[PDB]
């Protein structure tokens, strides 16, 4: 058909990035805004991810740890990745809270 894979793809959510590194995240949102976000598989631990953020003139990164198939992050426990976005846009994360994700 067409291009034909510009159908879809595959609608992973805008944010998430796969098995993204520190140093790549750190590159791409130094030369970001502050609030821009991404998630990415995690560097340490397989099942797990890591949000990765533009904040404070820097770079930061937190875990989502996967605990009973849900998605526990500082001491939160959500049931989705998602949800855990959802709320780091109505609260703060640690400096901001997440204005939009990571182009691709």
């Amino acid at each position: 058909g067409s291009s034909g894979s510009s159908g879809m793809a595959e609608a992973a959510a805008p944010w998430y990035h796969g098995p993204l590194s520190r140093t790549d995240a750190e590159n791409s949102l130094l030369r970001m805004p502050e609030g821009t976000f991404l998630v990415r598989d995690s560097t340490s631990s397989p099942g797990d991810y890591v949000l990765s953020c533009s904040e404070n003139g820097k770079v930061t990164h937190y875990k989502l740890s996967a605990e009973e198939g849900k998605i526990r992050i500082d001491t939160h426990l959500f049931d989705n990745l998602d949800a855990a976005i959802t709320f780091y846009m109505e609260h703060e994360l640690e400096y901001s809270s997440l204005k939009q994700p990571l182009q691709r």
